């Protein structure tokens, strides 16, 4: 079924290309889960109330279940790239998939360190919107790539995975861990965990930005494809946040505000249009070798850290 | 399409399971391609004959094409595990796949560091047996898993990928690099590269052993499946080595002996049979949590180093 090898081509691999830059950067930024000290977090964990632990278990459950979902649901995109003959994108997606496995590993290591061994499916039960995104929308949109690796489907898939799950919901998730851990000077492991995954997640967001950009740049009809999926998904994501808060009667532990999160989340969502729009008109041959989507993600992380202080 | 999350299960993930054990140690044994010093290599590379550089370029072309092939052809196996619902296997295979991309990366780094920018396809022209393994058997057998994730097909895929490509063809290639570099005290980059990817390869073969083992333990018909595939592939694998030597008149550069490599390859090939057969009769529940496929791969690698002192 194979007739040729990308790595045997003239000039070889293009080290300037966006997906290879991200790949090189993931190698330089690699971290070990065994290096995270978890030996302090159980002491903190027990000094919390029955209600504080309920929220934190429910957030961790949404995380690890979401981490697992992405480790699985990225394979079709890898398959699409193999089919499309894009070796650089393909190689990066291996690192992508591996990174998601490592996040799934490390959240499981935290649950074990705080001594949670019971079945956790019940924490997603009161969250019908969570399951709509992670058991339904994420895999169905991504698996559609196996039948239809069309530019339109790749955008719809990227929007769903990269821009909403990672770009909007995960960042919102991290903000929740900031409010829980940093403000109350607790759970140093979870903090180091959230830092380290946050780091990996930035190359992921960069990649989603790259993918949507190159498609928009080549055929401007795809902008509308991007727009529409974003518009379907934002209300669903906001809904997830509301349900999490409504469970605690809008007045939750850790002094968390419903409207604070809704404003914080929307900001992460809308900011995605800006990432993609500047590709309209630009030539594809520049989008390939353009590092900016990774830069944008650095300055986004920068702006986020500034906002906290 | 998803109804449950494996990581939310009671007891969580089984850290004792073989695929998670390899993942853990993959993390610990992670290496950076940017740590490998390639500077010294172009100095040695230019002090070689034309006949020497040809063989070395032909071996590297076969390697870097082989690495790329495995990076592509393993995605179906991931899909199979996703379908069979085996999370520990999935997780490991993501690291597996990533490793292959990093080997592809690092061979290309080498080719750059020595000054090779020409199209390298012309080096697989005279190797029809290479193109049969890597452009036909490997993808066609592995892509079969997307339509048919059955035990039989998984055994057939693992035999192709892990037991022959990795277990027999890759180790023979490493041996070639040993006889080329270590013996002639040249190419310290290629050397560091070869032992570093070798470290990864051992976990890949360990997984290959685990996969075939758990299928044979559960159904003894899968032994015959294993046996049949191995018997198909071995001849083709020796063919590859014979074609590669016959290009240099059986008398190639670096003083490489054809019969030496056939006997060396054969040994790597046959040892695979013994790796899987001891699972016959054994309980499947034991194999899931048994680390010996990774131990065996360590004692094999140790046995190989020892052989070299001769
Ligand atoms: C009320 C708190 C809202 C927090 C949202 C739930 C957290 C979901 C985690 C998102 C999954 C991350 C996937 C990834 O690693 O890219
Ligand atoms: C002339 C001697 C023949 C040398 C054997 C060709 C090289 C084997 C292909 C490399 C396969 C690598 C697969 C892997 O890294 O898992
Ligand atoms: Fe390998
Ligand atoms: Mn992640
Ligand atoms: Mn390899």
């Amino acid at each position: 079924t194979r007739t040729r090898s990308g790595s045997l081509a003239a000039g070889g691999l293009n080290w300037a290309s966006l997906p290879l830059k991200l790949f090189a950067g993931g190698n330089a930024k690699f971290w070990h889960p065994a290096d995270i000290d978890f030996t302090r977090d159980r002491a903190d964990w027990e000094k919390l109330s029955d209600d504080e632990r309920d929220y934190a278990t429910r957030l961790c459950t949404q995380f690890i279940a979401g981490e697992e979902a992405v480790t699985e649901d990225i394979q079709p995109f890898m398959s699409a790239m193999r089919a499309e003959g894009r070796l650089a994108d393909e190689m990066y997606l291996t690192q992508f998939a591996f990174e998601e496995a490592k996040h799934t590993q490390v959240f499981r290591m935290w649950l074990d360190a705080v001594g949670i061994s019971e079945d956790l499916h019940r924490y997603l039960d009161d969250l019908p919107a969570y399951r709509q995104i992670f058991y339904a929308e994420l895999p169905e949109c991504l698996n559609a790539l196996s039948a239809d690796p069309s530019p339109a489907a790749q955008v719809r898939a990227s929007v769903t995975y990269n821009h909403i799950v990672e770009g909007m919901l995960a960042l919102t998730g991290y903000y929740a861990w900031h409010k829980i851990c940093v403000e109350r000077a607790i759970l140093p492991g979870m903090q180091e965990l959230v830092r380290r995954i946050g780091d990996d997640e930035r190359r992921h967001m960069a990649w989603g930005t790259f993918t949507c950009r190159r498609h928009v740049a080549a055929d401007d009809a795809n902008w509308t494809v991007f727009e529409t999926r974003m518009n379907e998904l934002i209300p669903l994501a906001l809904r997830l946040i509301e349900e999490g808060f409504a469970l605690y009667g809008d007045q939750p532990p850790f002094d968390l505000s419903k409207d604070d999160f809704l404003q914080y989340s929307t900001d992460k969502g809308m900011r995605r249009f800006g990432t993609i729009s500047n590709a309209r008109g630009r030539p594809v041959a520049e989008i390939d070798v353009d590092y900016s989507p990774a830069q944008l993600e650095d300055t986004f992380a920068d702006e986020d850290r500034r906002t906290l202080a």
